[PDB]
């Protein structure tokens, strides 16, 4: 047996754009992502699958079913987001003498008057529906982490096709301080409407992926798919201050904890001569970001400064984790290696002989202990495992994947790290971004024709974990690697 603290909670994470649509009435055409995945050119290019989010799992209408199953599964925590675009579908008038050429946004003044003004622009059907959703959630005994942002932006703030095309005269998303400014106000507004229902807050989900795949990893088909190192840095600088400003915005209406959710891989050396490479990879992918929002330490221009408006803007750390990245030393620096972590063949075996998922991601639960303990030793901020899961429609590997990673969380707590929950990605299948519906991450299978949910055997296994607050003696063998011999190589 691996017993968890009585206060530790097991649950799930879910995104608005991925899970809400599918039931008639739920359609939100008002995002960069919606437009992006409907784009004729993007479809023909193969950048997007052709699958459309409006044929999704229908959480908007069927949320009670979702919550019933979650409660049966013994789940006690849930993290999801409101979709900005649902609340503010229509352009807001430009800020009164806010200087959109200024690079830094060191404060955004928000008060009851400014909030009442926004209130007259807000879609009230959308707010009432969310209140209905979150009320049912809460009535099922679920502790509630509300995230403000999980990728899609209002179209009035970002036309992604225009930017893809090389036109920067329009709404430019994270490239514009206007977005930073409106984001601080959206966060404060949501906290102001929903604080009575909410337990903890997250500003954003994996801002690093938004800026990294949006402007560098362009084959991933993420908006706006404009290839530029410079602009990726600009997007990331803006998202950092958008975090800090959202933090201050929420904290002016709430005393409740405000954190952030971030994409992590466990960096691992190719050989024992590659450990500096591991540290450099951690600096470049993790510490630079967190040292900014925690310690105020950012490199702007070519200079290391401390920004007082950035410092101390975080109460907790959302740890998202799926797999490792193997890195080696280069004379010029370091490189990640294909054939490991997220760069493997689908339904096969890594270069290390470890099985890969429907998405080609390598089985590596060790990495979660590494990421949890490294954060803790550096910052001493408590954490939730806000995402962990596997693309696996057949359910072959998920039982082992689930128990193995839950074990690494127990391991981490055993070492002293303050981890207060594990939230599986996800409860049910959903729209996997540019990949469409074929990547299936749920403990529950979705039949998309009928919107019916089924319990994969892994769901039954998770129910054992959750109702017992433990990896029980009877499922403890699943803390191991799925046998590869019966699997595809
Ligand atoms: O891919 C499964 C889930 C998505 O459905 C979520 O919306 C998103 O939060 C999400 N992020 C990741 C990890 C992505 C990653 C990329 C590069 C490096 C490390 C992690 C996996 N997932």
């Amino acid at each position: 047996m691996y017993s968890f603290p009585n206060s530790f909670r097991f649950g799930w994470s879910q995104a608005g754009f991925q899970s809400e649509m599918g039931t008639p009435g739920s359609e939100d055409p008002n995002t960069d992502w919606y437009k992006w995945v409907h784009d004729p050119e993007n479809m023909a290019a193969g950048l997007v699958s052709g699958d459309l989010p409006e044929n999704g799992p229908g959480y908007w209408g069927n949320y009670k079913t979702f919550h019933d199953n979650a409660q049966k599964m013994g789940l006690k925590i849930a993290r999801l987001n409101v979709e900005w675009s649902r609340i503010f579908p229509n352009p807001l008038p430009r800020p009164q003498n806010f200087d959109e050429s200024k690079q830094d946004v060191t404060e955004v003044e928000i008060n009851e008057n400014e909030l009442k003004r926004l209130d007259e622009y807000a879609n009230k059907d959308a707010l009432n529906h969310y209140r209905e959703i979150f009320k049912d959630l809460k009535s099922r005994g679920l502790y509630f982490i509300l995230n403000m942002y999980h990728w899609p932006l209002p179209l009035w703030l970002h036309d992604p096709i225009r930017v893809r095309r090389g036109d920067f005269t329009g709404p430019s998303g994270w490239l514009s301080t206007r977005t930073v400014y409106e984001f601080a106000r959206f966060s404060a507004y949501i906290a102001w409407k929903f604080d009575d229902l909410v337990d903890e807050y997250s500003t954003m989900n994996e801002p690093n992926v938004v800026g990294g795949l949006g402007y560098v990893g362009v084959k991933s088909g993420f908006p706006p798919g404009y290839l530029s190192f410079e602009l990726s840095r600009r997007a990331m600088y803006n998202i950092i201050q958008a975090h800090a400003r959202a933090y201050d915005g929420i904290k002016s209406v709430s005393k409740k904890p405000v954190g952030i959710i971030y994409a992590n891989s466990s960096f691992q050396p190719l050989t024992d001569k590659d450990m500096e490479a591991v540290e450099m990879a951690e600096n470049d992918n993790r510490w630079w970001f967190f040292d900014a929002i925690i310690r105020g330490e950012i490199t702007r221009g070519n200079e290391k400064i401390v920004r007082d408006d950035l410092k101390g803007r975080l109460d907790w750390i959302g740890v998202n984790y799926y797999t490792r990245t193997v890195v080696k030393r280069t004379e010029k620096g370091y490189v990640s290696l294909g054939g490991y972590g997220h760069g493997c063949e689908r339904n096969s075996v890594s270069l290390a002989g470890l099985p890969t998922s429907d998405f080609g991601w390598e089985f590596f639960p060790e990495g979660l202990y590494d990421v949890l303990t490294k954060y803790w030793n550096r910052y001493h901020l408590y954490m939730y495992v806000t995402e962990n899961g596997i693309a696996d429609d057949a359910d072959y590997q998920r039982p082992y994947y689930l128990v193995s990673h839950v074990y690494q969380v127990h391991r981490a707590i055993n070492s002293g790290a303050d981890v207060r929950g594990y939230l599986h990605w996800s409860l049910a299948d959903n729209y996997e971004w540019a990949s469409g519906f074929s990547m299936r991450f749920g403990l529950l299978k979705v039949d998309y024709n009928t919107k019916r949910l089924y319990w994969r055997p892994s769901a039954l296994v998770y129910r054992e974990i959750a109702t017992n607050g433990a990896i029980t003696d009877e499922i403890e063998h699943l803390n191991s690697v799925p046998p590869v011999k019966p699997l595809r190589h």
